[PDB]
């Protein structure tokens, strides 16, 4: 599923990560942009060997079972096919675990790099929250 931004916004809040360890709704968003570009079933290949999944790029190295990552975790206890549903439920309630991990959203490289210091709430801006 890709979907809209304002869209996403409203499917991030109602499953609880607005402020969720202090990000507000527009860094998620912002998140989602860079990672997926808002698709459900966004998949990269890193050079290791591991993949990510999902809205939010979510890699098998820790996080999902996708049974061709050696020697990775499944911290989410979930399969990586979970993170490309179009419901993102598997991939917010991973993202919670990621972002309580210690090192906040720069978990994620796309918000650390082009999200992070910028104006993030032009993200849901204009959205019927």
């Amino acid at each position: 599923k890709v979907f809209g931004r304002c869209e996403l916004a409203a499917a991030m809040k109602r499953h609880g990560l607005d402020n969720y360890r202090g990000y507000s709704l527009g860094n998620w968003v912002c998140a989602a942009k860079f990672e997926s570009n808002f698709n459900t079933q966004a998949t990269n290949r890193n050079t290791d060997g591991s993949t990510d999944y999902g809205i939010l790029q979510i890699n098998s190295r820790w996080w999902c079972n996708d049974g061709r990552t050696p020697g990775s975790r499944n911290l989410c206890n979930i399969p990586c096919s979970a993170l490309l549903s179009s419901d993102i439920t598997a991939s917010v309630n991973c993202a919670k675990k990621i972002v309580s991990d210690g090192n906040g959203m720069n978990a994620w490289v796309a918000w650390r790099n082009r999200c992070k210091g910028t104006d993030v709430q032009a993200w849901i801006r204009g959205c019927r929250l």
